[PDB]
């Protein structure tokens, strides 16, 4: 929109910058990788930062930003907030590669892999019912709970039958790692959301709201992405044997 | 909206905390589960009723009901109807869910449950088509019957390939089970479509119209899930050994 | 909407025509086809019509057709322009579809089947955005330069794994002459977007631009459809050994 908020504005552009830096990085990681299990799995990563800027420039353009007006009993009842939907909807696209990718990793079996999604896209889409609905305060933190249930049954699968899957696939080490990562990291999401000015608005700052999701990226898509990479480019011999 | 309905209400309520017993019931029944095919379809179970709740509290919300005025031709043409689309949108997810857990019982090709799943959400999707389209009564009807050839794609794979897919999974029983309730209570779906006010309008109440899908959604989804979880709980031995 | 252009009127209802007619051929060239591998891709081929018919519905209807004022520096900066926009939207459909029947035919990983559908969604998305944006004429290049990043990945399957899974599967043959099809016909449609009124105006008609996608619509789907389902009946044999 008009908007000439530097804080904000900054927020959005160094990661369309740092997702396109990411993707060159990926491209040449992945000159020397063999066929097969290592180069797909290269290729479910180079979607990440692709799906990635595709948001931010969502964001950039307004396209994918509104309005919302909240409701009564909000700290901000009554008046307009600036709504990133674009990160929830996109969300729905890039959370379930980075999970394809794990799954390829850890070789899980396809009905665990197809659960997971299901309920990842559940988590995601419930997350923006939470942030577009304007009746009541109640169905807001009602969608924001039922989310959070989303978000178990995914979690469920990472600490139980997936790990039981990499030990018996040879990448329980890379896997045990990238776990840490992915439940510290996902946890920030729903923390940000409900201190931030569509939650609690503890923050009222639009703009720091968007820092927090933006830093969560880097760590959670861009470096994640590099450290799975990395790994896979490293040991062609224990991904591809599978 | 500014609901004064309470035939309206209740139909929506009733189910939120139907769908509420449900999920509880099913975390109880999965307790002594043990992992492999057993433990996830109980996943692809509790999924069902966690989409039904937030399904139905976008209703409730408002957040997916709209006005819609009828076209020329129409029992209410020129008039504008409460339209629960919230419904036909959730469902190409819940749907989608109910299909996975009878595949995974009944062991079916990975090809066949893509095909089928993909179908189903076309059927949701052109009925959803059906609903908003306001410009002729021609085209509302025309989304209809191609929804009903989606619908016949998905079912002629629970007749063919899925029942000699339990068959050689030792499932046969329960699926033949299964497969009569959902044979029967999904072509519910449709005639209420049809003779509620959005089709024919024989009956003109939208909360009788509503009133008629919670109650085959309590039966298609929760009954449903129910019979197929007990069974599995019950034997684990020729579900696991698949 | 209050269309009188005969031109874009008569491209929507030719191909309504021709999906109807080509959906009956099909049917009835799977009349004797076996059970399992074939009967499959017969399926996902009879979705290919099935789909396309609901699009042309869609814009015909005028429910999935809009008005979008084009940003400065475009060539008709400052106008209101037709958009098709069904048409982006339900490619996401139907291009997967594609992709389906022939990851089927050359038998190719779950992995890399499911890694090319996730970018031909992106793909798609991302073509759909370019088209909405209205703030600047950067934006909505710059998400059809993304677009044209998934279309690669895309294509790069259909080069080198999925090619080796078809001369493993013994469907090298029909895999190539399938292959040629696709990537040339495929091509078509982003020069349209750019020669057409939303990209570069070249040719400023909205009818033209139409009935240019109308005709790679014809070749990309119905003859696609038809040549492949043509070969499978005719080659049970090698198709259902797999
Ligand atoms: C449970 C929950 C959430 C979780 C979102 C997550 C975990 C997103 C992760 C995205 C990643 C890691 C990368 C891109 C919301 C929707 C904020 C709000 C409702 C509660
Ligand atoms: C064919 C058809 C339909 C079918 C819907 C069905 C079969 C929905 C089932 C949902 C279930 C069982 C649970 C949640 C519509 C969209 C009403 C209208 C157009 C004709
Ligand atoms: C890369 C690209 C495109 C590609 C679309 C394609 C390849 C569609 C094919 C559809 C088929 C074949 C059948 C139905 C857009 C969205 C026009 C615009 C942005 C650049
Ligand atoms: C699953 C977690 C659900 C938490 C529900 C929290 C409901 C409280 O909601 C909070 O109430 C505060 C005081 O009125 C307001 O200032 C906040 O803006 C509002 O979000
Ligand atoms: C696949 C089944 C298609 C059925 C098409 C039915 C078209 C008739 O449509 C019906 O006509 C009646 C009389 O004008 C009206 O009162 C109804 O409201 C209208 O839905
Ligand atoms: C990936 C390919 C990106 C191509 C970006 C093209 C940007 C130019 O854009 C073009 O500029 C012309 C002159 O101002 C206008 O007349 C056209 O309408 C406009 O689309
Ligand atoms: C690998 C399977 C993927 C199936 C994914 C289904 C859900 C896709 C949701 C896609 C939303 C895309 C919106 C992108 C918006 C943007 O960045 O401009
Ligand atoms: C297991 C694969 C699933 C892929 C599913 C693709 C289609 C998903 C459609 C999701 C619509 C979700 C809307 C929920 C709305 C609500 O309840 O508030
Ligand atoms: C086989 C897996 C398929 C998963 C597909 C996910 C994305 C589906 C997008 C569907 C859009 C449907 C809109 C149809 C509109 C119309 O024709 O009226
Ligand atoms: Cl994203
Ligand atoms: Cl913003
Ligand atoms: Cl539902
Ligand atoms: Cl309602
Ligand atoms: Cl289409
Ligand atoms: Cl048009």
């Amino acid at each position: 929109a008009v908007r000439e908020n530097a804080l904000l504005s900054s927020s959005l552009w160094v990661n369309v910058a740092l997702a396109g830096i990411a993707i060159l990085v990926f491209v040449y990681m992945g000159r020397t990788i063999r066929p097969g299990r290592p180069r797909l799995i290269w290729g479910a990563t180079l979607m990440i930062p692709l799906v990635s800027i595709s948001s931010y420039l969502g964001l950039l353009s307004g396209l994918t930003v509104g309005m919302i007006e909240m409701p009564a009993g909000h700290a901000l009842a009554g008046e307009m907030v600036r709504s990133q939907w674009g990160r929830y909807l996109t969300w729905a696209l890039s959370t379930p590669m980075i999970l394809l990718a794990l799954g390829l990793l850890a070789d899980v079996d396809l009905g665990s892999l197809f659960t997971v999604i299901a309920a990842d896209i559940g988590m995601c889409v419930t997350g923006l019912a939470a942030a577009m609905t304007t009746s009541a305060l109640l169905f807001r933190w009602a969608f924001y709970a039922i989310s959070c249930a989303f978000f178990v049954v995914v979690l469920s699968a990472l600490v139980t039958d997936w790990a039981a899957s990499a030990s018996s696939a040879g990448t329980a080490e890379i896997f045990d790692t990238l776990r840490v990562l992915v439940v510290v990291l996902w946890l920030g999401y729903p923390i940000v959301w409900a201190v931030g000015v569509e939650g609690l608005a503890l923050v009222q700052s639009v703009g720091a709201t968007s820092w927090a999701y933006s830093v969560l990226d880097v760590f959670a898509k861009y470096v994640f992405a590099f450290i799975l990479l990395r790994w896979v480019a490293n040991n062609e011999r224990t991904v591809a044997v599978a």
